[PDB]
C-alpha cells in the first residue's frame, strides 16, 4: 500500500540555519576543544589573511577605537577609558596574534617580515593616551615587545653575509615617535653597519 | 635578560574571523562527519526555532522564488523553470525538513502537529504550476505526501477515545484547492466522525 511517513527530530544543517556567525564561530572552538585534530583539517582548507588584509584589519580596529570615546569629554579621562578598554584591546589582542606570525621560526623572509612590523608599530603610534599612568602600561608594554620583536628579526640576518640595506631611518622616525623606548633595536639596527 | 619573542602561525579563532557564515556553516558540518558524536552536543546547546520562526521561514522561500520568474517571461514555460528550480527545489527541501518534525513517533501533540500541516499545504498550494508535464510531479508529489502526512497524524487521535473536534473544514479548502489528490486523507478525516 503505501509508506507512511516517520517524524523525526530535524536535520543538523536546517537547525544551523538559525545560528549566526558569532554563534557558529562560537560553537565550531568548542568543537576543536572536544576533537583537537580539527585544527589540523581546518588550518588545510582555509588560506590565511593576505599581509595587507591583517593591516587593513588593525585600521578598522583603532578606527573602531577612536570613535567610541564618549560624546564629547576629555578622552584622557577614566571614564572615556572605561569606554574603550574594550576596543582598545581589541586593537592589542590583534597585534599579538598577527606579530609571531612574521618572526624568525615561523616567518624567514627577512624583507617581508621587517615590512610587517614597520606597519605594526605605526599602529602602535596611534595608540591613546591617557592621565591615569595606570592607563598608559599597555602602550609602554607594547613599544617594550615590538622592540623584542624588530630584535628577533634583525638577529635572522645576522650571521648570513651581506647585510642587505637596512631601514636605519624607519626606526628612528619610530623610536622619534616612542619617545625613545625601542632604543635597544635600534642600536641593533645600527650595529649591523 | 629578556625574552625575545617565537613566532608561529596564528590561532585558529584569529583565522575563522576571515570566514562568513556559510564557511563556518559549512565547515562546521564536515566535522560533525569525522567526529560524529558531534551531533548530541550541537543539539543541546541549540534550541529548535518556534513554530512561527519554521512557518515564517517557508514564506520567505517561496516569496523568493515568486520574485525569481524572468524579467517577464512566460512563467510557465521551460526557460522560467530553469531560473527557479534552484528557488523552488529550496522550497521543497524546507518543506521535507520541517514536516517529520511534528509527526506521530517525534510529535504527540495532535493540536499542535495538525495545525502545522495546515500551514505547509498553504505553502504547497502555492507552488507554481507549469505548461511542461514534467514540471509539475513537484507539485503532484507534494500533494501526496502530504496526504500521507495528514494520515499519520490523525491516526494518532484513533484509539485515544473522544474524537475532539476535527478540522473538517480545513480539508475541504484544502482538497479543493489541491484538485482532490488529498482525498484519503479527507475521507479518513470525516470517517473519524
Amino acid at each position: 500500500a503505501r509508506q507512511l511517513p516517520v517524524g523525526e527530530q530535524l536535520p543538523l544543517s536546517r537547525l544551523l540555519q538559525y545560528s549566526d556567525k558569532q554563534q557558529l564561530f562560537t560553537i565550531l572552538l568548542q568543537c576543536v576543544e572536544k576533537h583537537p585534530d580539527l585544527a589540523r583539517d581546518i588550518r588545510g582548507i582555509l588560506p590565511a589573511p593576505s599581509m595587507d588584509t591583517c593591516v587593513e584589519t588593525l585600521r578598522k580596529l583603532l578606527i573602531n577605537l577612536n570613535d567610541s570615546f564618549p560624546y564629547g569629554g576629555d578622552k584622557r579621562g577614566d571614564y572615556a577609558f572605561n569606554r574603550i578598554r574594550e576596543k582598545y584591546m581589541a586593537v592589542l589582542h590583534a597585534l599579538n596574534d598577527m606579530v609571531p606570525c612574521y618572526l624568525p621560526p615561523y616567518s624567514t623572509c627577512f624583507e617581508k617580515n621587517i615590512t610587517f612590523l614597520d606597519a605594526a608599530t605605526n599602529v602602535v603610534h596611534e595608540l591613546p593616551e591617557f592621565h591615569n599612568p595606570n592607563h598608559n602600561v599597555y602602550k609602554s608594554q607594547a613599544y617594550y615587545e615590538l622592540t623584542g620583536a624588530w630584535l628577533v628579526v634583525l638577529r635572522q640576518l645576522e650571521d648570513r653575509p651581506v647585510v642587505p640595506l637596512l631601514p636605519l631611518e624607519e626606526l628612528e622616525e619610530h623610536n622619534k615617535t616612542s619617545q625613545n623606548r625601542m632604543e635597544e633595536a635600534l642600536n641593533y639596527l645600527k650595529q649591523l653597519q
